């Protein structure tokens, strides 16, 4: 067990690397989700506006 625990500290920096990588991956996943959501909002917003313009021109006609 001396061996096991001596090298647990030797591979603790690798543990930190693994941790940070996983956390960053999850954070980027959430960022992607939020990016998609904002883009969806923009797509929808444009449909709403385009209609309110087909109806605006319809009023003119």
């Amino acid at each position: 067990v001396r061996a096991d625990l001596q090298a647990t500290a030797l591979l603790a920096s690798r543990g930190f690397a693994l941790y940070n990588a996983a956390n960053l991956k999850s954070i980027d996943f959430h960022r992607r989700i939020e990016e998609k959501s904002l883009a969806q909002l923009k797509r929808q917003m444009e449909r709403i506006r385009a209609k309110q313009e087909k109806h605006r021109q319809g009023r003119v006609d």
